C-alpha cells in the first residue's frame, strides 16, 4: 500500500504545517501538524478542557463506532518550545491520502498548554519519530509509520516541504518526478529516538565550504534550524546590522537585508537553503527588526534540522531495519 498527502503552511511564514488525517467511522477529518521529532498522534477532543479549546477541529470517540478506549492508558508530552498535552488513549481507524492503519493509537487530549490552544489551526500532531518515544504508560504505543510500515510497498515515508507554498508527504514509495539529481542517504542513531544523523559541513552564502561534523535530527515539527554557535555566529556575521538579542530571543537582522543562503552537507552532496527561506519576519508587528530563521543550539543540547532546513530538499525516511536518511534537491 502507498499514501500520499498535501501539507500546506499554517501561515505566512511556514511556521508549521498541517496535513489532513481521517480518523474514526464515519471519518472526522483533522489538520494535524507530522511531526518527525516526536512519536505520540494526539487530538483536540470531546475530552479536552472546554476553556483550551479555541476554534480548532476536535474528535469525538463517541461518535466513532470504530473507537475503543483504551483502558487504563494515560499520556503526557512536553516538546522543545516548552508547550505540553496530555489526556487518554483510543484506538480507532486513522487514514492519511488513502493508506488506513487500524487499531492506532489516538491520543485523546484533556489538557493542553496555551500555545496549542492560542493556534486554532492545528488540531493535533502525527508523530514521525522512533516508536521508543512514545508517552502511553503503562504501555506504549506505536506510531502511524510503525503500524503501517509493514504493509507499505516499500517502509519509507517522504516529507516535501513547500516555501510559502504546499508539498506533500508521500508513505511507502519515492515519488522520483519530485526532486531533481539524486538522493544522497546518510546514516542515523535512532539511539535518542530521533532521525539523528551527521551533516559534513556548512557555506555561508557563496563562501567556502568548511568540513565539520554536526550531528542533529531531522524535525519536521520544529520551525527553524538551530545549529551550534559557531556556525550560527559565522552566518550572522554577513549579514550588516545582524545581532543575538537576549531580549527578542536570538539573532534579529534588518528587515531592510537580504540574506545570503546557508549551504548544509549530506554525504559528499551540498543542499542549498535560499536566503529568503531565513527570514521570519518583522519580531512584531510593525517592528524594521526581523528574526532569523537559524538560530544557536547552545543550551537546547542537540541540533535541529527544522523546516527552514528540511524545505529545501525532498527528505526520505527510510524505516528500514538499519534506517537511513536521504536528501535531494529539488
Amino acid at each position: 500500500s502507498t499514501g500520499s498527502a498535501t501539507t500546506t503552511p499554517i501561515d505566512s511564514l511556514d511556521d508549521a504545517y498541517i496535513t489532513p488525517v481521517q480518523i474514526g467511522t464515519p471519518a472526522q477529518t483533522l489538520n494535524l501538524d507530522f511531526d518527525t521529532g516526536s512519536s505520540d498522534l494526539w487530538v483536540f477532543s470531546s475530552e479536552t478542557t472546554a476553556s483550551e479549546v479555541d476554534g480548532q477541529t476536535i474528535y469525538t470517540p463517541s461518535k466513532s463506532t470504530t473507537a475503543k478506549l483504551l483502558s487504563g492508558a494515560t499520556w503526557s508530552i512536553s516538546y522543545g518550545d516548552g508547550s505540553s498535552s496530555s489526556g487518554d488513549v483510543y484506538t480507532d481507524t486513522v487514514s492519511v491520502g488513502g493508506l488506513t492503519v487500524t487499531g492506532q493509537a489516538v491520543e485523546s487530549a484533556k489538557k493542553v498548554s496555551s500555545s496549542f490552544t492560542e493556534d486554532s489551526t492545528i488540531d493535533g500532531l502525527l508523530g514521525l519519530a522512533f516508536s521508543t518515544l512514545n508517552t502511553v504508560s503503562p504501555t506504549q504505543q506505536k506510531t502511524f509509520f510503525d503500524n503501517a510500515k509493514a504493509s507499505l510497498d516499500s517502509p519509507v515515508f517522504t516529507a516535501d516541504l513547500g516555501y510559502h507554498a504546499p508539498g506533500t508527504y508521500n508513505f511507502g514509495f519515492i515519488d522520483t518526478t519530485a526532486y531533481t539529481g539524486s538522493i544522497t542517504y546518510t546514516a542515523v542513531s535512532t539511539k535518542q529516538g530521533f532521525w539523528e544523523w551527521t551533516s559534513t559541513g556548512y557555506a555561508v552564502g557563496s563562501g567556502t565550504f568548511k568540513s565539520t561534523s554536526i550531528d542533529g535530527i531531522a524535525d519536521t515539527g520544529t520551525t527553524l534550524l538551530y545549529l551550534p554557535a559557531t556556525v550560527v555566529s559565522a552566518y550572522w556575521a554577513q549579514v550588516s546590522g545582524a545581532k543575538s538579542s537576549s531580549s527578542v530571543g536570538g539573532y534579529v537582522f534588518p528587515c531592510s537585508a537580504t540574506l545570503p543562503s546557508f549551504t548544509f552537507g549530506v554525504g559528499s552532496a551540498r543542499i542549498v537553503i535560499p536566503g529568503d527561506y531565513i527570514d521570519f519576519g518583522p519580531i512584531s508587528t510593525g517592528s524594521s527588526s526581523c528574526f532569523g530563521g537559524i538560530q544557536s543550539s547552545a543550551g537546547i543540547g542537540i541540533n535541529i534540522f527544522g523546516d527552514v532546513a528540511l524545505k529545501a530538499a525532498f527528505v526520505v525516511f527510510n524505516g528500514a531495519t538499519t534506517p537511513t536518511l536521504g536528501f535531494a534537491s529539488k
